[PDB]
């Protein structure tokens, strides 16, 4: 009845991470001192982040997440591309299980870690780029 | 034969470096692989009181300043001073060049002051390089108003 929104990358991600992956515990984080959004994701037990920072004023090391990716500050991000994002992570995530199951019994395998490709995560920005105009979700 | 270029961040900032930043002892580093130019700076200074510091007569500071590109390079910003994203091929605005130049001269400036300061204050704690982003806005925009805008792109 009574729901109504600001429509910010967070709200958006909220919305967009309940209703194409609900079955996770895909969790997320705001750090608004370092203008930075975390979606901090469990598997079942291993856990990564993934960031959102503005190159304009937060302070990250790439390192400590699986993907870092840049938003205009103010303006925020292309819905083009967060939902780009929202895919293809299913597609990292349920990729992901499908090999994490074969860490369990294959003996002969040795770590196991989430695979990140940008070139095919472009494709992504491309795949859902064709179906909208240019949308602009702003940073809270 | 011969051709000519239009400047491009590598050349245009060792260009600069010499013609503004001789006095100093200032490296780049193109670190291909890694779409990541870095500036790497040194200041010197005597230690007399024999002043105890961690880690290590005449001491050495280095520090490093990075270009990166935030589609391609990795980064840890923590590594540097400075992490300056530019906009892949399309490179830097000249005066984000150029307020760089002048504003890291600054910096280096009043370095070397707080370094001298630092082995003969025995109340100064510790030492470091600052860089006030607001200083360095208020650079890029003192030279945004001296010439017209004119991108300078990333090497290939
Ligand atoms: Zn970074």
């Amino acid at each position: 009845s009574n729901a109504m929104k600001k429509a910010t990358m967070l709200t958006y991600l909220e919305e967009q991470l309940e209703k194409h992956l609900g079955d996770y515990e895909v969790g997320l984080d705001w750090d608004r001192k370092n203008h930075t959004i975390e979606v901090i994701v469990r598997l079942y037990e291993f856990e990564d982040g993934l960031l959102f920072y503005n190159p304009q004023k937060s302070v990250v090391d790439d390192e400590e997440y699986l993907v870092t990716i840049p938003y205009e500050g103010k303006k925020g991000l292309r819905k083009a591309v967060l939902d780009g994002f929202i895919h293809y992570l299913k597609v990292v995530l349920d990729e992901g299980q499908s090999d994490l199951l074969d860490f369990l019994s294959d003996e002969t395998a040795e770590v196991f870690e989430l695979h990140w490709e940008p070139a095919d995560f472009e494709a992504m920005i491309k795949k859902v780029a064709e179906t909208e105009k240019e949308q602009w979700i702003a940073y809270p």
